[PDB]
C-alpha cells in the first residue's frame, strides 16, 4: 500500500481535475508518457447526484448515488479505454474513492442523477447499489443536529454527517463488501490505486477491513502479487483529536502541513524565511517520508475549502507557485502530486470567494474538450500547470535525481537558498529583494548545463540560461530579484 506502483523511474502523480476520460487517454499518449509523469489522479468515476442550485458545481461529484462508472467525465467504455491506453504508455491511474458517504440527505428523491439511477435520500434508499436505511450511521450519531459539531470528539467525526452527507455504516460487512466490490472492479480494469476520500471520517479499522478484500493488481501491467497504492485524505495540521498516524497501517496519508507551511514560508508571512527550510521534512514535525503524499495545493484548498487558508499558493500566484512547486519536486521528502486545474471567475465578497462552486469549463453543462495550443499550453480555460515548462522540467528533475541524498545546502541567512541531490542535480532560489551573485558548490561533475527552468536542452545547445560548472563542482549563479522565475535548476541530463 505504500508503493505507488508507477513505472520504474517515474516519481510523480498529476491530478487531472474534472478532465474527461477521452482527454486523459490522449494526454497519456501525447504527453504524460513521453514526459515521464508517473500517473494520473482522476475525479470520482462513480455516478453522482445532479445539483442545479448552483448549476453543476465541481462538488456534486462527491455525492454518490450508485457505483456505476457513468459521469460527466465519461461512461464505462471510455473509462476502460483510458486505463488501458495510459497503462500501455507507462502512466498509472489512481481513482478518487468516495466511500464514506452517499449524497446529501436533503437531496430530493428522483432520477436527477448522472446516469439516471433512482434514489431517495430522505428514506435512505439507493436501489442501484443497493443500500437502504440500515446501511447508514443515523442511529449511531450522538449529536442533536446529526452532523459533526466538534472535531475534538473522534466519535462525531466518524459516525455523524460531514456537511449533511448520508454517512455509511462502515462497520457492517454488507457495506464493506459493496464498497470492496466497486473497488475490485476498478482494480481488475487496471487501476493502480486509490485516494480514499474523507478518510478522517472513517475508523482506521473499517478502512482496513475494506482494503483486505482488495484484489492484487492486473498482471497485464503489474507483477504478480502487487498490492494497490493507497493514499488517505486526512487533514491534520496538529492540535486536534484525530491524528494522521492512526491511518499509517492502511497506506500513505496526505500531509496537509506541507503546503500550509511551504506557502507561508515562500510568501514570507509570520516571520518565516526560506533559510528555515534547511531541515524541511521530518524536522518540521511532518510524518515519515515513506508515509506521506505531498503537494503544494489540492482541489479543495486552491479554492478556500479544506485546510491551508490564504497561505496556500495556487496557479493564481503563478510566480511564487512555480518556486514552491520547484522546491517540492527537488526535495527528497515524500511522494509528490502535481495539481492541474481549470480557471474560474473568482468573486470575493467579505474576503470569501462566492464563486468557489463553479465546475469545469463547459458548454451548457457538458464538459469542454482539452485543446492544445501550438506553444503546448491548453485552451478552453484548462490551466494545465503540468505543461508549464518550469513544472514539467522539475517533474523530470525528480526522476533524474531519484534516490540521491539531500546535499550541499547553502543559504544567505535570509531568502536565498540552494541544495543538491547527490551528484545528479542542483537547484538555487533567490526569494530576497536583492541580487544573487555567488559561486556555490554544486556537487556536480564539471561541464556546461542547461537551466531547465528558463529553457530546455535542445540538441547540443540550451534554449535558456547555461551554467558552466568547473572541475571542482563549483559554479556561479546570478539571479536578479526581478527575474521572471527567480530560480535555476540543472541536472545530469541537462548537461551538454
Ligand atoms: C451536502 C453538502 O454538499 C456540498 O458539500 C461539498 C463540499 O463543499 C465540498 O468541499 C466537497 O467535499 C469533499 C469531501 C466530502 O465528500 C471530502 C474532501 N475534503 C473534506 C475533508 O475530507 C473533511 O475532513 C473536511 O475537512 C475539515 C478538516 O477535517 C478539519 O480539521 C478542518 O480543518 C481545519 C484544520 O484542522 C485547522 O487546523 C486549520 O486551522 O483550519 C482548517 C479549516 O477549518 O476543517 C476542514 C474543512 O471543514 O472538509 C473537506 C472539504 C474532498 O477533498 C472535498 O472535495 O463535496 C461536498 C459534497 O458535495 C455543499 O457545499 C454543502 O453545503 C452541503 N451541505
Ligand atoms: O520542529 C518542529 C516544528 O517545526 C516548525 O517549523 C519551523 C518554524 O516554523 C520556523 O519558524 C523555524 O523556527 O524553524 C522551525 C523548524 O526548525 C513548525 O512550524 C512547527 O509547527 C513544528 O512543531
Ligand atoms: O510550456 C508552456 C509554457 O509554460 C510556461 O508558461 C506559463 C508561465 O510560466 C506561468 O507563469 C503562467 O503564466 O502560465 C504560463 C502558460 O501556461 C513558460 O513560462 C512558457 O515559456 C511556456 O511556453
Ligand atoms: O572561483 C570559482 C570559479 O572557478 C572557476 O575555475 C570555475 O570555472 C567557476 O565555475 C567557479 O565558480
Ligand atoms: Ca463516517
Ligand atoms: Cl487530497
Amino acid at each position: 500500500q505504500y508503493a505507488p506502483q508507477t513505472q520504474s523511474g517515474r516519481t510523480s502523480i498529476v491530478h487531472l481535475f474534472e478532465w474527461r476520460w477521452v482527454d486523459i487517454a490522449l494526454e497519456c499518449e501525447r504527453y504524460l508518457g513521453p514526459k515521464g509523469f508517473g500517473g494520473v489522479q482522476v475525479s470520482p468515476p462513480n455516478e453522482n447526484v445532479v445539483v442545479t442550485n448552483p448549476s453543476r458545481p465541481w462538488w456534486e461529484r462527491y455525492q454518490p448515488v450508485s457505483y456505476k462508472l457513468c459521469t460527466r467525465s465519461g461512461n464505462e467504455n471510455e473509462f476502460r479505454d483510458m486505463v488501458t491506453r495510459c497503462n500501455n504508455v507507462g502512466v498509472r491511474i489512481y481513482v478518487d474513492a468516495v466511500i464514506n458517504h452517499m449524497c446529501g440527505s436533503g437531496a430530493a428523491a428522483g432520477t436527477g442523477t448522472t446516469c439516471g439511477s433512482y434514489c431517495n435520500p430522505g428514506s435512505r434508499e439507493f436501489p442501484a447499489v443497493p443500500y437502504s436505511a440500515w446501511d447508514f450511521n443515523d442511529g449511531k450519531c450522538k449529536t442533536a443536529s446529526g452532523g459533526i459539531e466538534s472535531y475534538n470528539d473522534p466519535y462525531q467525526v466518524r459516525d455523524c454527517q460531514l456537511v449533511g452527507l448520508l454517512d455509511l455504516a462502515l462497520e457492517k460487512d454488507y457495506v464493506r463488501s459493496m464498497i470492496a466490490d466497486y473497488l475490485n472492479k476498478l482494480i481488475d480494469i487496471g487501476v493502480a490505486g486509490f485516494r480514499i476520500d474523507a478518510s478522517k471520517h472513517m475508523w482506521p479499522g473499517d478502512i482496513k477491513a475494506v482494503l483486505d478484500k482488495l484484489h492484487n493488481l492486473n498482471t497485464n501491467w503489474f507483477p504478480a502479487g502487487s498490492r494497490p497504492f493507497i493514499f488517505q485524505e486526512v487533514i491534520d495540521l496538529g492540535g486536534e483529536a484525530i491524528s494522521s498516524s492512526e491511518y499509517f497501517g492502511n497506506g500513505r496519508v496526505t500531509e496537509f502541513k506541507y503546503g500550509a507551511k511551504l506557502g507561508t514560508v515562500v510568501r514570507k508571512w509570520s516571520g518565516e524565511k526560506m533559510s528555515y527550510l534547511k531541515n524541511w521534512g521530518e524536522g518540521w514535525g511532518f510524518m515519515p517520508s515513506d508515509r506521506a503524499l505531498v503537494f503544494v495545493d489540492n482541489h479543495d484548498n486552491q479554492r478556500g475549502h479544506g485546510a491551508g487558508g490564504s497561505s496556500i499558493l495556487t496557479f493564481w500566484d503563478a510566480r511564487l507557485y512555480k518556486v514552491a512547486v520547484g522546491f517540492m519536486l527537488a526535495h527528497p521528502y515524500g511522494f509528490t502530486r502535481v495539481m492541474s486545474s481549470y480557471r474560474w471567475a473568482r468573486n470575493f465578497v467579505n474576503g470569501e470567494d462566492v464563486n468557489d462552486w463553479i465546475g469545469p469549463p463547459n458548454n451548457n453543462g457538458v464538459i469542454k474538450e482539452v485543446t492544445i495550443n501550438a506553444d503546448t499550453t491548453c485552451g478552453n480555460d484548462w490551466v494545465c500547470e503540468h505543461r508549464w515548462r518550469e513544472i514539467r522540467n522539475m517533474v523530470w528533475f525528480r526522476n533524474v535525481v531519484d534516490g540521491q541524498p539531500f546535499a550541499n545546502w547553502w543559504d544567505n541567512g535570509s531568502n536565498q537558498v540552494a541544495f543538491g541531490r547527490g551528484n545528479r542535480g542542483f537547484i538555487v532560489f533567490n526569494n530576497d529583494d536583492w541580487q544573487l551573485s555567488s559561486t556555490l558548490q554544486t556537487g556536480l561533475p564539471g561541464g556546461t548545463y542547461c537551466n531547465v527552468i528558463s529553457g530546455d536542452k535542445v540538441g547540443n545547445s540550451c534554449t535558456g540560461i547555461k551554467v558552466y560548472v568547473s572541475s571542482d563542482g563549483t559554479a556561479q549563479f546570478s539571479i536578479s530579484n526581478s527575474a521572471q522565475d527567480p530560480f535555476i535548476a540543472i541536472h545530469a541530463e541537462s548537461k551538454l
